[PDB]
This record gives C-alpha cells, sequence and structure tokens, in this order.
C-alpha cells in the first residue's frame, strides 16, 4: 500500500450526470430534526472554537462558489443561495434532499444568518449542489450489491461530479460523503484519480473531502505513524482505504475534533489526514418544509441522535476555503491548501494521522503573511 498515482494515459471522465443504471428508493426519506432538551437556536460551541465573528471582520466569502457534492440540498429560507448542479441518483435538479445530510452540509458552509445564533461559515458564497449519491436507493435491477460492487459504482459517479463540479466553476469542492474499501481490495481508480487531479490543477478547484469515522466496506482507523524510514505516516501499514482522501495531493482530507480541539473519538485515522474542524453536536439546516435548525437525525427504533462526522469537519473546512478565496482571490488551489495547512492549530508539530496539521484557524489563515 503506498500513495496513488495518477496514471498519465487514463483521461478524465465526462461531467455528464445520472446514474450508471437505473435506480429505485428503497427506503423512506428522512429529514434532520431537533433534540428535545437542546437550544439549536444558541450559538454552538462550534462555532466559538472556529471564532467565526472575528472571520468575517475579513471575509464572508464574497464572489466564491462551492460545490456541494453529497445526498442533495434541500433549499429554504435559510438556503436561498443554492444552484442546481445536478443528480447521479435520479434525474433530479439536485435540490432534492431526501436524506438530510447535504442539507446540514451546505448550511453549515454558507447558511444565511437569521433569528438565532446560527450562520454558515460563507454566507456572501454561493453554493452548487450535485447529488453524487443516497443510501435510500439502490439499483432498480436486484443484482450484486456488495461492498466492492457499491464502490465502484460510487466511485464512478463521483469521479463524474468531481469534473462536473470543476467546470461549473466551483473554487471550492466539497465531498462529505466516504467510501471505504479495505486495502487488500482497492481496484484501480485511475479515472478518480484522473477527474481530482483535473479539478485541483487545470481548474484550480480546493477539493475539501471528509476523512472518514471509524466503525463500501466499513472504514476502520489505520495504524498510526511507526517511525519507517521514508515512510513517516505509514502509508505503508494502511488496511482501509478512505476515498476520496487517499488521493493527496489534490484533496485536502478533513478530520474531526471536539470542541476544545482534540481528535475526536470517531474520526478514522490515516496517512492522508491534512487538517481538522468540529465534528460533534453539529447545528445546521433542515430539509424539512419549514428549513428552520436542526441537530438531530433517527438511529435504531426512531430515537434521534445528534449530529456528528468528520462530514461535518469538511464543511467547515470548505467554509473557511471559501472565506480565504474571497480574501485573497489571486491564490492558487495550492497556495489556499498551505494557509489552511500552515496556520492550522497544530501545525508547528508532526502531521496526526488523526487531525493532520490540527483545527482549522480561520483567522489565522485570514491573516498570516
Ligand atoms: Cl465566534
Amino acid at each position: 500500500v503506498s500513495p496513488p498515482q495518477v496514471d498519465p494515459q487514463i483521461a478524465p471522465p465526462p461531467g455528464t450526470a445520472g446514474p450508471a443504471q437505473p435506480m429505485m428508493q428503497r427506503s423512506e426519506c428522512i429529514t434532520t430534526s431537533v433534540l428535545p432538551g437542546t437550544d439549536p437556536g444558541a450559538v454552538s460551541p462550534n462555532q466559538l472554537a472556529l471564532n467565526l465573528s472575528g472571520a468575517w471582520q475579513h471575509s464572508r466569502g464574497a464572489g466564491q462558489t462551492v460545490a456541494v457534492i453529497d445526498t442533495g440540498v434541500q433549499p429554504g429560507p435559510r438556503l436561498p443561495n443554492v444552484e442546481a448542479g445536478g443528480d447521479y441518483i435520479e434525474s433530479t435538479d439536485g435540490l432534492t434532499d431526501c436524506d438530510g445530510h447535504g442539507t446540514s452540509v451546505a448550511g453549515l458552509i454558507a447558511g444565511q444568518p437569521g433569528p438565532d445564533g446560527f450562520s454558515g461559515v460563507a454566507p456572501e458564497a454561493r453554493l452548487i449542489s450535485i447529488r453524487q449519491n443516497s443510501p435510500r436507493f439502490a439499483p432498480r435491477t436486484p443484482g450484486a450489491d456488495s461492498e466492492a460492487t457499491r464502490a465502484a459504482s460510487d466511485a464512478e459517479t463521483l469521479a463524474r461530479a468531481v469534473v462536473r463540479a470543476a467546470d461549473m466553476g466551483a473554487r471550492v469542492i466539497n465531498i462529505s460523503l466516504v467510501t471505504c474499501l479495505p486495502a487488500d481490495r482497492t481496484i484501480d481508480q485511475s479515472v478518480l484519480g484522473a477527474a481530482l487531479r483535473y479539478a485541483a490543477l487545470e481548474k484550480d478547484a480546493v477539493i475539501v473531502a471528509a476523512a472518514g469515522n471509524n466503525r463500501g466496506a466499513a472504514c476502520e482507523s489505520n495504524p498510526l505513524p511507526s517511525g519507517t524510514p521514508g515512510d513517516p505516516r505509514n502509508w505503508n501499514g494502511v488496511t482501509s482505504v478512505s476515498i476520496p482522501s487517499w488521493w493527496q495531493p489534490y484533496v485536502l482530507s478533513v478530520g474531526a475534533v471536539d470542541s476544545t480541539g482534540q481528535p475526536s473519538s470517531f474520526t478514522m485515522a490515516g496517512p492522508w489526514v491534512g487538517i481538522a474542524a468540529p465534528g460533534e453536536n453539529i447545528v445546521s439546516v433542515s430539509n424539512a418544509p419549514d428549513g428552520g435548525l436542526s441537530n438531530a437525525l433517527p438511529s435504531e427504533r426512531d430515537r434521534l441522535v445528534p449530529l456528528t462526522g468528520t462530514s461535518y469537519a469538511a464543511a467547515y473546512v470548505s467554509g473557511v476555503a471559501a472565506l480565504v478565496r474571497s480574501k485573497f482571490p489571486d491564490l492558487t488551489a495550492r497556495q489556499v491548501v498551505h494557509r489552511l495547512t500552515t496556520t492550522a492549530q497544530g501545525a508547528a508539530r508532526s502531521p496526526s494521522n488523526l487531525i493532520g496539521a490540527g483545527m482549522v484557524d480561520p483567522v489565522a489563515a485570514l491573516t498570516w503573511d
């Protein structure tokens, strides 16, 4: 197991939308809800950890377009700033979210302030929603439904969606969904690699991906740095590949921290992790018809649980990237990634396989010389 490398003979795919085969909805749609006993309208400690108040004195993300490659984004009063980017599941415009996830992610990135303590990181940014996946759907033809087959199908649409996002003018491309494969069964991803390279270099997009959560295949943390000469981050020891995070250097892979900046218990360790952001007790926008604030989803036997995960951490980082690109519009994607990582809270330590350079620091990123 070694860091992946593009095959220069393999072209990026087209950005055509649509599923590879017809899909059918297998599970009822879900909306995010308010967890009883909470006050979602209070300013989240996650915002305070990031000092978004301080950041907004430098930038609110004006002029930036962020693509949300996710489960769709439901427009509403807190998300009036969402553009259709299409659908790889059905034939919608990307503005239907049957899962809640894309909406929560979009809200963190560029949700609007309102009559409460909630705001997106970059509320003056514009969003493009591309629905690239949904676990509520499966192929209409009930064929092989294996981890391998699902993962390959997911990579195939992800690569197209990345090209589509870049070609639609996205400056930041957010990939909060994660697919993992065991290392002994990771197949050629040359097309996905080609797509990510196209978007990151030729189209100069900052691509941000969630690192994954422990427990395709179930994601599992990889062994930590082990002092191997020439392999300080322990690529050699990887057993569980997080996609597209492992596609360094094109993708900034984001781990989750608690509100104090410590690695979240569930954050997936890997040698690709570059940075972190808050991933616990998330409050964002709902895909329910009112489009208000939510902070929970149903778990077993329909009991509500908080929103947690690296998906939300990635979203925060995408929002911060939009702030940085608005303030410094001439920086390349590589320069923007360098700025984010070199100013993160743990940048002066060797990178962590849990949190990379540590929790993103928006004000530091916006003021560093
Ligand atoms: Cl704040």
